[PDB]
């Protein structure tokens, strides 16, 4: 009953377990490559797993193991 070509919108669905993504869960991905999961999917990857990305193979952005920028590369030491 409208003149617009798009008068509706669907919610996102966790493509890992299949569930209703909450509002703050929409952009809740453990990785910035898009591979997004819900809370029941991330509560297991960052727990009994290496908190890594099963889609691009990367450490979730949030200090997963230790994180290292570029400390001593040759270890000068004394
Ligand atoms: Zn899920
Ligand atoms: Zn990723």
């Amino acid at each position: 009953m409208s003149r617009s070509p798009d008068a509706k919108e669907d919610p996102v669905e966790c493509p890992l377990c299949m569930e209703p993504l909450e509002i703050d869960d929409i952009n809740f991905f453990p990785c910035t490559c898009g591979y997004q999961i819900c809370r029941f999917c991330w509560h297991r990857i960052r727990t009994d797993e290496n908190g890594l990305c099963p889609a691009c193979r990367k450490p979730y952005p949030e200090d997963p193991a230790v994180y290292k920028p570029l400390s001593q590369e040759e270890l000068q030491r004394i």
